[PDB]
């Protein structure tokens, strides 16, 4: 159950998501959507929901990434202009 | 959406909550209520919900506090008898 | 409120759950679609993981807990989970 969302990042500069480090029964330490804030690009799209696993955002893979690593990469990518593609596994 | 909850802590000794640190893409993190166990003091009151952000417990501010610091402070405060006041953002 | 759930592990090979270390323990972070736990429906996000098969999760660090869950899923047969509801 994989879903890829492509956000133009034109009406919003921020995704508007909080992430949390969690480990799953597949052995890795994954990144999951903690909560979705109002007024963000992710909330406007509506496909991603709390509890979904963040596998890839743009060209950066998040499958084996610590909670500390993921927060930096997301903030670094959000600071860049242009589109953001998120690949998630639905909860 | 700020809510202050005062618990008597008489029929229960534990809040019955787990807390977790969460960071967003805007730069600001915080301590959040992970889950509320059934049969606990927080669950009995019912006003606090999973996902609420923990701002203050009694006289201690939690806004810029690490997950390790927050857990010790909660255990230190919970160990005391008497009421416990939690200030959350819904 | 303790609940023990026994999964046959016939229609699915994976539980499809995330666990997280949270602290006043191991808790169910989220339940993935297409997993055995989601199909059963009794376990919910926020439940605390007390025991999975023969392994106790009450006093376990995040490092051991993910490894044990990974090893148990690799074994054939049913999986029984003991949780505290939220």
């Amino acid at each position: 159950n994989i879903v890829t969302v492509t956000l133009n990042m034109e009406r919003h500069h921020f995704l508007g998501i909080s992430i949390v480090g969690q480990s799953n029964d597949r052995g890795d330490g994954g990144i999951y959507i903690g909560s979705i804030m109002k007024g963000g690009a992710v909330a406007a799209d509506g496909r991603i929901e709390p509890g979904d696993m963040l596998l890839q955002v743009n060209d950066v893979n998040f499958e084996n990434m610590s909670n500390d690593d993921a927060v930096r990469v997301l903030r670094e990518i959000v600071s860049q202009t242009g589109p953001i593609s998120l690949t998630v596994a639905k909860a």
